[PDB]
C-alpha cells in the first residue's frame, strides 16, 4: 500500500563481468540465468519491479565483494573509477528513480577519499558503498580496515561532503576463509559469515574512536544491524560496566547506545521479520532504521510485501519507509515521494 | 523473590593457575584481587552469594579458555582428568547446592567420549562444558572443530549418556587474532568475539548433520544464543529459501527453527536484558531457555535482581528459572527446589 | 502448514431462529446470505474450511447473545436443553472433527450446574460458554453475575466434571445500551463493548475469591483475553501496591499473574497480530494461550493464513496450535492430531 | 539520569475540599495523611520530588473526579474559575518548572470554550484535562458526552488556540456504578473502570467524526491508552473491514491507525512497563507516546526510576521523557530542558 519507498541497499554488476557474476550466483542465486539479467539490468527489469511493488527511488551500489576483492591497488582504483562512470550514465536515464552510492577501492585513504569527492561533486552520488575490508597483499590474504588514524583523511571527507558510508559485507577468504568456514561452507554469507564481518569492522569504528574523531559521520549497516542490536544491552554492559574501567574509554568517548543515536543506522535489507524489526525499533529507534531491499539477492516482492503488509504505526512505517531516507540523503522530489 | 533457581554458566579456576587467571582477569573483571578470589572459592563465598539470591543449585564448570587452550595432547588430557578429580570433591562437600560439568581435552574424539563418561559415570557429572575449538599443531595455531564425522563417536556418547554438551565461548588466539581481533581488542570477549567463535561451532554442527545423525543431542549456548536468535528470520530464509536448493540439504535435514525447538538451548547468562529475552521468549521459546549468571564474570546481584524482578509470567518465571533445568539435567531435589 | 489445529470460538445457531441470526449479522457480516448458511451449517461448509486450513479439531457453542438474551427463566432453560440436544446429534456425525460446549440457562446456579452435568456425562461435552451476564428481570433490564457465593455449586460442578468455562461477550442491552452505547453504536461488538464486559466478569470473579474457592477452575477468554494482558502490569500494581492493603487481601488471596498462570486461559479468537500475541506470551505465556477463530464471524481463512504463516518459534506454534488444548480438553485422538 | 523529563497527568485539590479529598484517597491511597499534603501542596513536596527524579516541567490539573463530578451548571461553572485562577497564582512562583491545564465545566460547549480560552490567552494555560464526562440531570445520573456536533465550537477553540485536550478517567457513578461496579468495586479505578470510560469516550470521538471535522485536534489519554493499543488490530479490523462496510464510514473517515499518527497521544502515567512501552512503540510509535507520572496516585520514585533506568533506545527516550511533549506544548525552555 505505502508508494514513494526508498531501498538503498540495490546491487548491480558491470555486463563485462558474467563470469564473476556467475559464481557469486552459484552461492547465493537459486535461479542463475535470472540472477545475471537483473545483477547487471538498471532501467528496465528493475522498473517494472519497483513500480509493481511502491518503491519511487533505489541507491544503486556495487555488487559484492565488487572492487574490495581486488588486492592489486592499480587494478582496483581503475576498477573503482570505470564503474563509477558506467554508473553515473546509468542513472542519468532515470533520475527521478535512481540514485548512486559511489564504488571505492580502499587501499589508500586518500585515493579514496578523492574518489568519493569525486562522486559526489561530479555525479552527485548518495554516498559511498564498501564491502567490508580491502584486501591487499601480494596475493590477497591481507585485511585493510578504516577504523583507524590513517583513514580521518578519508572519514573527514564523508563529514565534509556530509554523505553517509554504507559498511556492506564480504565473503571470507584466504587464511580466515580455509580456517573458520571451508568445513561450513554453507554458512557463508547472509547466514552468518556477512554479519560477522560488518559488525566487526562498524564496532572496531567505534571502540577506535572513530566517531569521536568525526561526530558527524554517518555509518550504514544492512539485515537490521549485522546482529548488534541484539546484544545492546550486553555490549553496553560489557562496555560501560567493564572495559570502559580497563583501558577502553581512551579511544571511545561514550556509549554504545549513542553511536546508535548519533552515527549508526541500520536497515531492513534481507531481514524481512516483523518480530526483528520490533525488537530493533526498541533497541535502536524507529528514526535510524532505513527500509531496504537486497536486490537480487532478495525479491521485491518478498521485501515490499512484507513491509508494506507489516503491523506497524502509520508514523513508523512513513519514516522507514521513506521519510528517515528523504532526510538523510537530502533527497529532492522523485516518484511518489510525499503520495 | 523466586527461589531455588539453577544456574549453570559458572566457572572456577584450580587454585595452582593464579597467573593464568588474574592475566583473564586482566581482560574482563575490574576487580583482580576479588575475583582470584572468588573464581578460585567453590564452598563458601558462592554459597554466601547464592543463599542471599535464591539460587539453589549450581553446576559447574571451568574456566575458559581452561583446556582448550592447551594444544600438547598429553598435557590436555591430564590437566582435564586433574580438573575433573579436582571438582568432583569440591561439590562433594555440598551436594545439594552443586553439581558439576565435564572437563574435556577435545584433541580425540575416543578421548573426550571415554573421559565424559568417567565422569558421568563415576561422579555424576551433569553433562560437558567445553570453551569452543580445542587449540592444535605444532605451536597453537591450528583449531578443532566438533561437526564433522569423526566427532560421531563423541556425540553418540552424549546421547547414550543423555546428558547436555554446553558449548561455551573462548578467546581468539592465533593468526584469528592478528587478523582481526588484535587491532580492535576491546571487542574482545563477551562484546563481540564470544559470540562469532560460538554461533559458527553450533550452526557448523546443524549444516553439518550432526544434529541429523544424532536427534537427541542436547547443545547449550549462552548469552541469550550468541546472536543466532536475532537472524532466526535470515538464516531459516537463506537456508530453506536458497542454500537448501544448493546443496545443503545434502548435510541438513531440518529447519533452523525445529533444531532449536529439538537439539538447542540458550540461557541468561551474562545477557540481563527483559527486552532480548521477550525477543527470544519468541524466537526460540521459553521452554528452551534456562536461567544462568556467568559468575564471576557476571555478580549473582546482577543476574538474580534482574532476573527475580524482571516483568514476566509466572508460568515462564518458573520454567527459565529453575523448570526447564530441573528436567533436563533429571535433578533430584536441592535447596528451595520446589519452594 | 501446520495440520491438527483445534479452535474453540466456533459458532452455531438454530434454523428456527433466522430473523434473529439476520439481526446480528445485520450488526456483525458484510454478508448476510453466506453467514445464515455458515452459522447454520455443521457437518458440510465448516468441515469444507476446516479441511482446507488445517483445523482438526473444533468445539462448537452457541451464538451470542443466545440463551444469555433470554430473561424468561422457562423459556430459557427449555431453549439451552433444546440446543444441546441438538448439538449433540449434529456433531455424531464428525466425533473426530467436532466436539461442543454446553449451552446454559444461567439464571439459576443449580439449574444451570445439573445441565453442564447432563451435557458432559450424557454427551461427552468440553466444558461450558457463555455469552456473559443472563438478561433477567421483567424486560431483561437485570444482569446476573456469576461472581458470587450463590454460583459456588456451579464452579464446584466445573471443578469436579474437570471442564472449562469459556466466557464469551453478549451485547449490551437495555438501559446501560442507552446510556453508553447508543451514541456511539459502531463500538458495539468486538470494537470495544465486548471486552469491556467480559473482563468486568472475569476480573469480578478474581476479586471476589472464585479462584480462591475453587482453585482448579479453568475459565478462558477470547480475544486475546479481553484488554486485561494490556495491563497485567497496572492490575498488578494497583491489586498488591494498593488495593490489597485496603481490604482486597479479604476476597482476593493470590496475584492477577497467579491466576493467569493457575486458571485463566485466552485463544486468538478474532486477534489476528503477531506482534499482540508476542506481548501475550511475554504476559501470560505460551501454555496459557489457546488457537480460536470466531468462525463465521471471522474466516477460517484469515485466522488460519495468520497463524500457520506467523513468524513463531516451533515449540510455541505446536503448543498455541493444539497441545495445550489438547491436553486441557484431554483429546486422546482426533483428525490430525500428531500431524 | 535523564533530566528535564515532562510530566503532565500531575493532579492538586484546593485545601478547602479536604474531605472530599479524603474520600478520594480513601480508595487510591494507603497513606491518606501524605496524600492530603502531596495533592494540596504545588511549590514545596512536589518541587523537591521534582528535583531528585529529573522532571523539569510538570503541567499540573485538578483531580478527578473533580468538576465533572459536579451536576449543578452553575456550582460546576464557578468551581471551575476558581480553579483555574487559583493554579494560575500558584504556577506564577515556579513558572520553569510548572504550566497548567485548564480546569472546566462541561455542561455547555460555548460556557466550557470560553472558560478554555481565557486559561490560555489570560494565564497561558496549556490545554485541557477533562475527568471524562460530565455529571449532570437532578441527582447527576445523567452523563455528557462530548462526541457530537454541539461540541464543534469547543473543538474549534482547541484547534484555534492549538492547545491539546487530555481525557482523564473519572469514577463511575449512580446507575451504571449500582449496575456493573458495587458488586465488583475494587475494579473501581486504576484496576479497570478508569480505562473502560476513556477508550468509550476517545473511540466515540473517533467513531463520530470529531477528529474528521477537527483534523488538527490533540487529544491525550493517560495510562498507556486506556487498553486501546492492545486492540489496535482488531479495532482496525472491525472497522475496515466490516462496519465500514455497513454504515461507519458516514461518520468516520480514516482508519484508527491514522487518528493516533495524526491527533492522540498516550502517556506513561501509572503503567510503568517497559514491555508494555515496547508494544505501544509498536503499535502507536515512540513519536506519540509521552512521559507522565499520576502523582500523587503514583510516587515520583515509581515513575522515574522506571523511566530513568528502563532499557530504550536514546533516540526514543529523549522523545519519550520530553522531546515530544516540548513540540506539542510548544516550550522554549524550562528547568533542565536541554540537559
Ligand atoms: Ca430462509
Ligand atoms: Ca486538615
Ligand atoms: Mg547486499
Ligand atoms: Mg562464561
Ligand atoms: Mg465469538
Ligand atoms: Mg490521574
Amino acid at each position: 500500500h505505502m508508494l514513494g519507498k526508498i531501498a538503498l541497499e540495490e546491487a548491480f554488476a558491470l555486463p563485462r563481468f558474467e563470469e564473476k557474476t556467475r559464481w557469486w550466483a552459484s552461492l547465493f542465486s537459486t535461479d542463475a540465468e535470472t540472477h545475471v539479467k537483473e545483477i547487471t539490468d538498471i532501467n528496465k527489469i528493475r522498473i517494472e519491479h519497483a513500480d509493481k511493488h511502491g518503491v519511487g527511488y533505489q541507491i544503486l551500489s556495487y555488487t559484492a565483494p565488487g572492487v574490495q576483492d581486488i588486492w592489486d591497488p592499480v587494478e582496483a582504483q581503475a576498477l573503482a573509477v570505470e564503474i563509477n562512470d558506467y554508473i553515473a550514465e546509468q542513472v542519468r536515464v532515470n533520475p527521478d528513480r535512481f540514485g548512486a552510492f559511489a564504488t571505492l577501492s580502499m587501499h589508500n585513504p586518500k585515493e579514496a577519499a578523492d574518489e568519493l569527492r569525486r562522486c559526489v561533486e561530479k555525479y552527485g552520488f548518495k554516498g559511498a558503498l564498501v564491502n567490508d575490508t580491502q584486501r591487499a597483499g601480494p596475493d590477497g590474504d591481507d585485511m585493510i580496515f578504516y577504523d583507524n588514524a590513517d583513514w580521518d583523511i578519508f572519514w573527514q571527507t564523508c563529514t565534509e561532503l556530509d554523505v553517509p558510508f554504507y559498511m556492506h559485507p564480504r565473503n571470507p577468504t584466504g587464511t580466515i576463509y580455509e580456517k573458520l568456514w571451508a568445513d561450513r561452507k554453507w554458512l557463508v554469507g547472509p547466514p552468518l559469515s556477512f554479519a560477522h564481518g560488518v559488525s566487526l569492522h562498524v564496532l572496531g569504528m567505534v571502540t577506535n574512536g572513530v566517531f569521536d574523531r568525526h561526530p558527524k559521520l554517518q555509518i550504514i549497516m544492512g539485515h537490521l544491524g549485522e546482529h548488534v542490536p541484539f546484544d545492546m544491552w550486553r555490549i553496553n554492559h560489557w562496555f560501560e560496566d567493564r572495559k570502559k574501567l580497563l583501558g577502553l574509554a581512551e579511544t571511545c568517548k561514550k556509549t554504545i547506545r549513542d553511536y546508535f543515536a548519533e552515527n549508526i543506522w541500520i536497515t531492513t535489507s534481507g531481514h524481512f521479520s516483523t518480530t526483528t524489526l520490533n525488537f530493533c525499533m526498541a533497541e535502536v529507534g524507529s528514526d535510524r532504521i532505513l527500509f531496504s531491499i537486497d536486490y537480487p539477492f532478495e525479491t521485491f516482492s518478498d521485501a515490499c510485501e512484507w513491509f508494506d503488509n507489516a503491523e506497524l504505526n502509520g508514523t513508523d512505517r512513513l519514516k522507514i519507509g521513506r521519510e528517515n531516507a528523504k532526510k538523510l540523503f537530502k533527497l529532492d522530489s522523485y516518484k511518489d515521494s510525499s503520495a
